[PDB]
């Protein structure tokens, strides 16, 4: 069973090479914005430098050590790397991107071993560039641009700033004509914006500086407007407001709304991860792995520590659903199984299907391969006549294909939409399918609209939705593949990385 | 057949007479007085001539006003009383007044000397009025209903329920300043509570004239209309596909503007029927294709001998054939649609054969649910079958309808996987649009909300200059369905048992 699989094509990996990395920014201005004479910085305050070197050390998880294998990186101007001392260069715990076209990664090491500098040959841009490639990506947890006002310019317009994710800005309560260089957040809605609205995170109080000198100072952290998110934070909002109480099977509260729709782009490696409640992404990317396989044993994801689909495939539930003669985790002719056997007549999992039923996913893949134009490009997991032999009937039980300018767009209509888990699980689950599908056809990841029938909220869950609807949405993460397979079939969890996740923690 | 669905024995609980649309005319002065409870108090011509009018005319060319074909005026018994007797009743229009004291044969009576049969009396208010005129006894002849009111008249027209059939206000503005008026007339301004959700619009206003009572008597005249939002919805849609859409071409090789993936609602509330008014939907193809939808059928000549030549083109001898459908008979679409509805996954054969208790009856099952369990969450049909479609003339385009419940009314989603906005879409609202209110009436359900998901939404190349002649026009009132007689089996429905009522479109676009 090798020649019913989908052929990966010559251009796999120039679908999703990752053109630039994505970067935070971490700057101290005055209240006129300065950022310094272009030579020194003007003011002494060593609470912003402790929370420099914190903002640019510390990684995600807690306790873990900087290493090579794991360690962030600032970039920085050549003028910048000359205004610090060389006793305390390169700045220990971190990576140290120099941009110069007069020195060269060994004349570095000329003033003042291992290894943890890089000079470039290049503005900003390079630097990302040469951080999107695989010996940094994605060893390299978080990027910071550490500045001088020319890299900071560089930072703050296209095509750098559709990268920036965050804004670490601490304001120095002092002014002086000795500013030269400046920095400037460009307004909600201004050309400078390119588009961006940056918004507050946070805020804190006016803090004095214990430097002699008295000095107010604070720190704010700026993230880009995420709108897309938004969509969905509104949607529960209005479920919980407007929504009327219905009960489900067991016999359980909730509040629903019918009929909705929401979009997400997946241009430039973006992954539409939702950030005010982290996803549990292993498991979509195990599980559509295994749809588009057109697997029906749930153990093969139980097996790698997957267990959303343990109480559907237990002797207990079968039983009640009737599959008394099913193996245990065998759920049935369920997704996959319809996506690329249809109408198959189902026996039990281990059997083979090769060349059974209509393979949808595949004439897609030839589909938009050859006449990208065609409107009956979808697939469905509908099937009446299956609908009584399956586990559970599909929610996401159909997706439609586009193409506009060499990109692909893809439509999933969901007749029942859970938004605490569900919706946000099959929202990951199908920009998968689409940067998938896309590759195998030699085509750009492009837009995933979402259709939902029955939204819902559970009753019990509107209280912790309530406190996540507080939370300001921040710039979703980035998907790139480690590797590349001959095979569509063929490729595994490992295979591909998410990267700059930066989710709320849990509340 | 008895492999039919078996309607229901009653209304659905809340269901109501039909309604009659309407237009009021009035005439107030600057502080939005309209009479002193016995009279007008100013005299101006211009106004008279202008009532006259526009509660005479007909839509025709010169159209003169017949008992076959005429408008209706309704008015407050006080209004009439007003009128001196010999100028009753007001030639070529219907009169109908409101009164508990006095009947049909008080009215005439009363008058001077001669006949008039064109007054009936009305024992209640405009709402029996607008219940009377929807009659089937009325609907021919009555082409416009005018409200020319009476203080009280007037009020009620102004609220609910009445005031979701206004279509337009014809007021006259009188720049004289009277003391005198006691009973007033205030048009309520959109977002203001008095205004209960509707949206008023100037669609004209008059420059402002003098009157040659010998007073210079100042005035104007302007309409008023309701702001026709789901019709807004549907055209800004059309316009952003217009000016965002991207340059696609389809199988001929044609070229569209288009854009990917939209969703528009409409209210189907009391059988508000959602025809398009911008552009005349073809409502009788659109009906007798639904129920041909609905009893499962797959031979186009029950379409086309009825007048309706839709399926034509992929009926043919020779497009059969291209689709290498060589084994069936012309007009025999193989396992298309209304099939896969009532019988999805039976083996096909051809069109004049037996197929009961074969496949999967989805709209049987979905009917059965709605009835016993409402919040159900699996209640859709599809007619997207891989398997099928090989041997379908055409793949289908709405491929997949899910149903809803909330507050004892039916709600309904459409998927549409390709979408022209010019001809296939707005025929296609009107399809689920009559779906719904059938399959409400077959659950005693009222029903809901039409939602629409739009895939593929398109527009024509060679129709980009028409759209924008069309984007320009101010969308009218959603018509009414009235069911005149009723049917033992939901399969049983002819397009003849329906009455579509006050569906008033724009005339082609050149
Ligand atoms: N307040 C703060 O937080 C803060 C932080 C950092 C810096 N500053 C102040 O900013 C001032 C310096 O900023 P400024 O820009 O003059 O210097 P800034 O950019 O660090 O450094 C500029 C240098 O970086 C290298 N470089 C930059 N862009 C390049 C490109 N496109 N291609 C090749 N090489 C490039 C060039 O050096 P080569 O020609 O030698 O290759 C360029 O001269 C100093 O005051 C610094 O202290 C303030
Ligand atoms: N400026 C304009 O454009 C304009 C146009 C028309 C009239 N008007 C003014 O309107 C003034 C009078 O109006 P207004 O409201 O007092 O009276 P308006 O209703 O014309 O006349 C009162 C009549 O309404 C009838 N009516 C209303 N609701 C009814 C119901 N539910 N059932 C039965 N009968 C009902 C009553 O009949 P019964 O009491 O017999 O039951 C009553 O006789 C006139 O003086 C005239 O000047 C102005
Ligand atoms: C603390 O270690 C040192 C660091 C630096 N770097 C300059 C400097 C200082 C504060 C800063 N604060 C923020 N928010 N962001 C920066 N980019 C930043 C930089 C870039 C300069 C030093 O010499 C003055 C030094 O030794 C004191
Ligand atoms: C139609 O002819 C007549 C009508 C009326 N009805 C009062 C009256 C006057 C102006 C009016 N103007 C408008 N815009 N709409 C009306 N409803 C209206 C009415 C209702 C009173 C008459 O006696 C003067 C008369 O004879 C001229």
């Amino acid at each position: 069973m090798s020649l019913f699989k989908i052929r990966m094509p010559e251009t796999v990996a120039e679908g999703t090479r990752l053109a630039l990395r994505a970067f935070s920014l971490v700057v101290a201005v005055d209240e006129r914005g300065g950022i310094g004479d272009g030579r020194s910085i003007p003011w002494n305050v060593p609470e912003d430098m402790k929370f420099f070197r914190d903002v640019t050390t510390k990684l995600r998880g807690k306790n873990v050590k900087p290493s090579p294998a794991k360690r962030n990186a600032v970039v920085m101007g050549r003028k910048t790397w000359d205004s610090i001392p060389p006793k305390f260069r390169p700045l220990p715990g971190r990576l140290n991107v120099v941009l110069s076209s007069t020195l060269t990664t060994q004349h570095l090491l000329d003033g003042l071993h291992a290894d943890s500098i890089v000079a470039v040959n290049g503005g900003l841009e390079q630097a990302l560039q040469l951080l999107a490639s695989p010996n940094y990506t994605p060893s390299i947890e978080t990027v910071y641009c550490i500045g001088g006002g020319s890299v900071y310019a560089e930072a703050l317009r296209p095509p750098c700033v559709h990268l920036l994710q965050a804004i670490y800005r601490t304001t120095i309560r002092a002014s002086e004509s000795s500013c030269s260089v400046f920095f400037r957040v460009p307004e909600s809605g201004t050309e400078a914006a390119a588009g961006i609205e940056w918004q507050r995170e946070t805020i804190s109080e006016e803090l004095t500086s214990a430097n002699g000198n008295e000095t107010k100072y604070y720190f704010e952290k700026l993230i880009p407007r995420n709108r897309e998110e938004e969509q969905y934070l509104s949607l529960v909002d209005r479920i919980i407001r407007e929504g009327n109480v219905k009960h489900d099977r067991t016999g359980v509260g909730t509040l629903s709304i019918f009929g909705a729709q929401m979009r997400f782009s997946l241009r430039n490696n973006r992954l539409p991860l939702l950030t005010t409640k982290r996803v549990f992404w292993r498991g979509v990317c195990e599980e559509l792995l295994w749809f588009l396989r057109g697997e029906t044993y749930a153990k093969k994801l139980s097996d790698k520590g997957v267990h959303i689909w343990d109480d559907n495939g237990s002797r207990a539930f079968l039983d009640s659903r009737g599959l008394t003669e099913y193996e245990e985790m065998d759920l049935g002719p369920v997704y996959g199984f319809q996506w690329r056997h249809f109408g198959a007549a189902y026996t039990h999992h281990d059997a083979n299907y090769d060349g059974q039923g209509v393979d949808q996913i595949k004439a897609i893949v030839e589909t938009l391969k050859t006449n990208p134009d065609d409107r009956r490009m979808l697939f469905t997991a509908w099937n009446p006549s299956a609908l009584p032999r399956m586990a559970l009937p599909p929610c996401h039980l159909l997706a439609q294909f586009y193409v506009s300018n060499g990109e692909l767009s893809c439509m999933l209509y969901q007749r029942s939409c859970d938004m605490g888990l569900g919706v946000p699980f099959n929202i990951a689950s199908y920009a998968l399918l689409t940067i998938l599908i896309a590759k195998a056809t030699g085509l750009r990841p492009g837009e995933l609209v979402h259709t939902l029938g029955d939204a819902h909220v559970y009753s019990n869950h509107v209280e912790p939705c309530n406190e996540q609807l507080k939370r300001v949405p921040r710039a979703f993460p980035y998907l790139v593949f480690r590797r590349e397979r001959e095979f569509l079939e063929d490729y595994e969890e490992g295979d591909m990385e998410v990267i700059d996740y930066a989710p709320y923690p849990p509340i």
